[PDB]
């Protein structure tokens, strides 16, 4: 039958996590793809979840999301409207916003919150999924410029992720990259005055 032989879209499941906790930022792996690959089926994950930035990834996708206010946000590019495995099972989202590329669920048990930044700083620092720390100068609310540009390759898969200001507040998250022949010039980010349920 058609319709009995429908599937059901995955869960977004969190694989790792950056840990900004000391003097280092290092990622970590908390999940391999088979596992990764059952917990999106079936949206129960038991793993304990701890730290700010998330890895996540879904059947086919992998990117960043970041714990701001309460709530686990990320972009709609990367998670659409999928729910989020979690201990008690699939979790629906609390926030979607295609036209800000934004999404949110509840934040879970055990994570921590970052803290708006507050300053109105233009020294921006953006994390990556290989936790590396970018320097950014920022342009107005929502953009921002390489201080080295990189190659592309360096940024891409960390959507999701957060730009922080020198004291280590949540400026925003990771949206989108401009590039000139490969090398990333600038960013832009969500900010934060919009990560708030
Ligand atoms: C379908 O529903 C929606 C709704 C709203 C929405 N809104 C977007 C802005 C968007 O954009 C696409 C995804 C995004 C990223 O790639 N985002 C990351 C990233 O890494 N994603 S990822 O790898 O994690 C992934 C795909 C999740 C798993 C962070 C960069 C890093 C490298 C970019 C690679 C080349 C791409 C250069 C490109 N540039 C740009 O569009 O600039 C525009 C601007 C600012 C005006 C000039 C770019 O950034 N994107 C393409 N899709 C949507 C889709
Ligand atoms: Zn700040």
């Amino acid at each position: 039958s058609h319709m009995a032989s429908m599937k059901k879209k995955g869960s977004v499941v969190i694989v790792g996590r950056i840990n900004l906790s000391g003097d280092t930022a290092y990622a970590q792996q908390t999940r391999g793809e088979e596992g990764c690959q059952e917990t999106s089926q079936t949206g129960r994950d038991k793993n304990q979840v701890e730290g700010e930035v998330q890895i996540v990834s879904t059947a086919t996708q992998t990117f960043l999301a970041t714990s701001i206010n309460g709530v686990l946000w990320t972009v709609y590019h990367g998670a659409g409207t999928r729910t989020i495995a979690s201990p008690k099972g699939p979790v629906t989202q609390m926030y979607t916003n295609v036209d800000k590329d934004l999404v949110g669920w509840q934040a879970p048990q055990g994570s921590r919150s970052l803290t708006p930044c507050t300053c109105g700083s233009s020294d921006l620092y953006l994390v990556t999924r290989h936790a590396d720390v970018i320097p950014v100068r920022r342009r107005g609310d929502s953009r921002g410029s390489l201080l080295s540009p990189r190659p592309i390759s360096y940024l891409k898969g960390s959507s999701g992720g957060p730009l922080l200001c020198p004291a280590g507040h949540a400026v925003g998250i990771f949206r989108a990259a401009v590039s000139t022949r490969g090398v990333a010039k600038a960013v832009a980010f969500i900010p934060v005055e919009s990560l708030e349920t």
